[PDB]
């Protein structure tokens, strides 16, 4: 068809460009960013997201610094960037096309008034929290964690962490913004106004998500910034003056009544470790990748539903062990 060619920097390693070629350029999704694209490789085939954005010559560009810094199984690749042009320029994104989230396929169960089961909860909230030990080893937020953003091959059921648009390094001296991350998932801090909000929002927002998985439907549906909070309070009670020192009146509903019957203890002790309103006293993501809840998938004998081998999920690098490496003994077991 129209196939347009161009000259990208690859998004891994030396910074040495080569001539790339692609065709099916279709439009999906928009934003204050930029657009983003679905397109095909010609030297290969494979589908590719390319996200355009308005560059300033002048200034870096935070998500591309983010993005080149990463290499791991459960995030995005991005394969790579090129720029492209009144006297504008553009930024060029091309990432790695996933077809599924696991949104959509939560979606799927929860139209069927039915559940996800509790293996591939257990296999997406660990991944998750997988590329979330990656990403805050190098101080990096995701600021978006939520399940549009969750990439997922329900084939294989290897997810993949995506759209670091909002992600920013966090550094112990500098403000950050309070009003990010997607509403139902912003953590109880943000809704207070914190700018000294640390990695622990993503893990609030890890959190809310499994809540969501064991629910069928979103666990703080807020309709204002505001109304959020009252939301969270409508389970989690009212915060202590001395947990709303830690962030910067109700009864608090026991979490056991707040799920289904028969849902599992293991996961539901689990979730009120992650909704904590005290950010310190929430589990880091390799404390919860050992969670005792996540032991279904160190069994060797665990397979996939449609028979298949699980994903690779013991392959831990150096990196993503730095901040607390005798977790290692738990997280990879015997094999
Ligand atoms: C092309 C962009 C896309 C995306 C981007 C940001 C979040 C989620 C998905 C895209 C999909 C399939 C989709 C979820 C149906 C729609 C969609 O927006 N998968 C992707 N893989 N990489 C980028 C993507």
């Amino acid at each position: 068809s129209k196939v347009t060619t161009v000259v990208a920097t690859p998004g891994q390693g030396p910074d040495r460009p080569q001539e790339v070629s692609y065709t099916d350029t279709k439009v999906i999704g928009n934003g204050s960013f930029g657009v983003v694209y679905q397109a095909k490789l010609c030297d290969s085939g494979e589908l590719v997201a390319i996200k355009k954005v308005l560059q300033d010559k002048r200034f870096k560009n935070r998500e591309l610094q983010i993005m080149r810094k990463l290499d791991h199984c459960n995030i995005v690749r991005l394969r790579y960037f090129f720029y492209s042009s009144k006297d504008e320029v553009y930024l060029n994104l091309v990432l790695e096309y996933v077809p599924e989230t696991v949104y959509r396929v939560a979606r799927h169960y929860s139209r069927a008034k039915q559940t996800l089961p509790v293996i591939y909860v257990k296999l997406y909230m660990y991944q998750l929290f997988r590329s979330l030990a990656y990403i805050h080893s190098f101080g990096i937020c995701h600021r978006d964690i939520k399940p549009q953003n969750l990439l997922l091959d329900p084939d294989t059921a290897v997810l993949k962490l995506c759209d670091f648009g909002s992600a920013k390094q966090l550094v112990r001296g500098e403000p950050n913004v309070s009003y990010i991350c997607s509403r139902y998932y912003r953590a109880p801090e943000l809704i207070f106004g914190a700018t000294d909000y640390t990695s622990s929002i993503d893990v609030w927002s890890a959190g809310c998500v499994l809540a969501e998985l064991l629910l069928g439907q979103p666990i703080f549906p807020g309709d204002s910034g505001v109304d959020q909070l009252v939301e969270i309070i409508k389970v989690l009670g009212t915060p202590t003056r001395e947990q709303i020192r830690e962030m910067n009146q109700i009864k608090a509903h026991p979490w056991t009544k707040v799920f289904r019957p028969r849902t599992p203890p293991e996961a539901i002790a689990l979730c009120s470790r992650l909704l904590e309103y005290t950010p310190t006293a929430r589990l880091t993501p390799l404390e919860a990748c050992a969670h005792s809840f996540f032991d279904e998938l160190r069994d060797p004998n665990v397979k996939l539903p449609n028979g298949r081998d699980t994903p690779a999920l013991f392959n831990f690098t150096t990196q993503e062990l730095s901040s607390n490496p005798p977790l290692a003994t738990i997280l990879i077991p015997p094999h």
